[PDB]
């Protein structure tokens, strides 16, 4: 597409506890046809935090690299001090 | 861990129609102090299928490729012949 394939954007819950995935009905059907077969299939999910920070579109899987990243910035440190890890 | 990371299991609906991802408080925390302080954030989700076939693990994340895979093994090609696409 036109667009830069990020992959798929979540839409958070009010609470931001939570997020719905809806699955295309081709995908559910290879699923149960498989499933019914003993091929024991399972959807595997990777979930990724993306934002923009200078210019940039930075991602982050684990708060430990994102507490080194924000430590580098002023724009960000004294912000996540309390959220982030003290590690 | 002990076990092979193979990245979060979806538990589906009943219809297998759509699933639901819990969010860490501590992301969630994250999340709402960048998005307060104007940068943009958004959780990014990448999807892929996995199943045991021969005694391996494969993964696909579009059908054109499963059909491909499927074709080469008897044990799959006319199971899936009415689901994939004709492509």
């Amino acid at each position: 597409g036109v667009l830069m394939d990020e992959g798929a954007v979540l839409t958070l819950a009010a609470d931001l506890s939570s997020a719905t995935l809806d699955i295309s009905k081709q995908w559910s059907n290879v699923f149960n046809i498989l499933r019914e077969n003993d091929f024991e299939p399972k959807f595997l999910c990777e979930v990724k935090l993306a934002f923009k920070c200078d210019g940039e579109i930075k991602t982050f899987s684990d708060l430990q690299s994102l507490r080194k990243f924000a430590s580098q910035k002023s724009s960000m440190k004294e912000l996540l001090k309390d959220v982030l890890p003290q590690k």
